[PDB]
């Protein structure tokens, strides 16, 4: 499936998607970006609108 996580904060900032077999592994994706950028914040999950959010 395809997901779409808005980044959102000081170092990293912007949008994109990510392709993962389920929401758990879409974020371990983008983990290694926000990680490895050292951009860290609060993860939101929504099933209702099933879109992945990070604010710093």
């Amino acid at each position: 499936m395809t997901f779409k996580l808005i980044i959102n904060g000081k170092t990293l900032k912007g949008e994109t998607t990510t392709e993962a077999v389920d929401a758990a592994t879409a974020e371990k994706v983008f983990k290694q970006y926000a990680n490895d950028n050292g951009l860290d914040g609060e993860w939101t999950y929504d099933d209702a609108t099933k879109t992945f959010t990070i604010t710093e």
